[PDB]
């Protein structure tokens, strides 16, 4: 959680160990696109058994992507390495760097993405319940306070950004260049540069300024999206003059319907203007922790 210091990933040494040869990955469907890149849904041979075929997702730039792109994809997969792998975020499994496109390899996520998940099972709300949205509350924070203890921000927490595997855990992960922002309302023009803004805290609009307190606002957002059952934040308000001014006035979301007190009060203080007064991840782990435990039986 130092605000002093950063990763720089091109610092970062690519370990071969991950290499796997490209000619035993078999792609199929499209699972994400954007410019410069895609995510791919695919089938690895003997990456963790030697005679298995198991399903993986696969990240690649396109053929008319250049080397700034290449460079990032590379430096994406040294941070997924150094951060290693752990149950609430998005595990590598290996990557092919040369002899042909650059490709990163992970597991793949048999619901798919969050957000996509939660306006599926909407009306479901097997069924979906409380308990379903306390838990993945849970687990996303689990994660982000795993990505703070390796002194790493997100910059794009939100339901989009989070996966769906076996057994109803989630996994953080980060679409990246395989996002089509152009064409995704949740993201505007503001400069130029096209962000989150319904996601983002004030100091980041306003000041270009990312830290550990402003993915702590983008989580509370995401609070809000998961308890709304994944509609898109601030109902009638769209990203314009108003939206910022209203923002910094101090303006936030009302509770969802389905959301307890106690997850609306962890929004709340997750949308503190003031970054100081926010919860850390680590505290949010033990308040849902709490609430988790209270809403069984
Ligand atoms: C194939 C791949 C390659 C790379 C990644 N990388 C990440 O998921 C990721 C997560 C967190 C970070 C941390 N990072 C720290 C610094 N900041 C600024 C950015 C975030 C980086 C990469 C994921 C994947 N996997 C992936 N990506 C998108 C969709 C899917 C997917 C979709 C549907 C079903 N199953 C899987 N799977």
């Amino acid at each position: 959680g130092n605000n002093y210091v950063y990763i720089d990933p091109t610092q970062l040494p690519y370990d071969h160990k991950w290499e796997f040869p490209r000619n035993r990955l078999s792609f199929g469907k499209t699972l994400g696109a954007g410019a410069f890149g895609k995510v791919v849904e695919a089938t690895a041979y003997g990456l963790i058994k030697s005679d298995a075929a198991m399903t993986v997702a696969v990240k690649m730039l396109k053929p008319s992507a250049h080397l700034t792109e290449r460079e990032a994809l590379m430096s994406e997969l040294k941070v997924l390495s150094y951060l290693g792998n752990h149950m609430n975020i998005v595990n590598l499994l290996g990557a092919c760097t040369i002899g042909g496109p650059t490709l990163v390899i992970t597991e793949y996520c048999c619901y798919g993405d969050l957000l996509n998940f939660l306006r599926r099972k909407r009306d479901s709300f097997l069924a979906l319940d409380l308990e379903d949205l306390l838990s993945f509350s849970y687990q996303v924070a689990k994660g982000m306070a795993f990505l703070a203890s390796k002194n790493c921000i997100h910059r794009d927490l939100a339901a989009r950004n989070i996966l769906l595997t076996h057994g109803r855990i989630t996994k953080i992960c980060d679409f990246g260049l395989a996002r089509d922002i152009k064409n995704d309302s949740n993201y505007v023009v503001k400069g130029n540069a096209r962000l989150p803004v319904k996601w983002m805290a004030p100091e980041s609009i306003f000041n270009c300024v990312y830290t550990f307190e402003s993915d702590v606002w983008s989580y509370g957002i995401f609070l809000w999206e998961l308890f709304s059952l994944g509609s898109s934040p601030y109902p009638g308000m769209p990203v314009d003059s108003k939206f910022y001014k209203m923002i910094k006035e101090g303006f936030r979301m009302l509770s969802p319907e389905h959301a307890p007190a106690e997850m609306y009060d962890i929004m709340k203080t997750c949308w503190d203007a003031d970054p100081l007064k926010r919860p850390t991840f680590k505290q949010i782990v033990q308040l849902i922790e709490k609430q988790i435990s209270e809403s069984t039986n």
